[PDB]
């Protein structure tokens, strides 16, 4: 009955992640983004879903910078991704939307 969380790439949007609700999931360079930039580390972000509430907890793990819509997220602080918003994994690269589908 709840919502399933999709991580999408968004300039490859078949490219995409199950975030299970409330569970940390932690993702960057490797064969799941098939991101191969060396400034992205392979643990860059820490992500929560809440597929009931419809946001995705962020937290940023890798040293160099993720951002919302540009906005730097920084180490070990905490960010909600919401519809509409884009994450970019490193350096204002690598477009990731959350999705909540039946």
């Amino acid at each position: 009955m709840m919502r399933v969380c999709w991580l999408v790439r968004q300039d490859s949007r078949h490219q995409r992640i199950r975030l299970p609700h409330l569970e940390a999931v932690v993702i960057g360079r490797g064969p799941e983004t098939k991101i191969t930039d060396k400034k992205c580390s392979r643990q860059q972000v820490q992500l929560k879903a809440e597929c009931n509430k419809g946001y995705v907890k962020v937290k940023q793990v890798g040293v160099n910078p993720t951002s919302i819509d540009s906005v730097v997220i920084g180490k070990d602080q905490e960010v909600k991704l919401q519809p509409g918003q884009v994450l970019h994994m490193v350096n204002e690269l690598y477009p990731y939307i959350v999705e909540f589908e039946e």
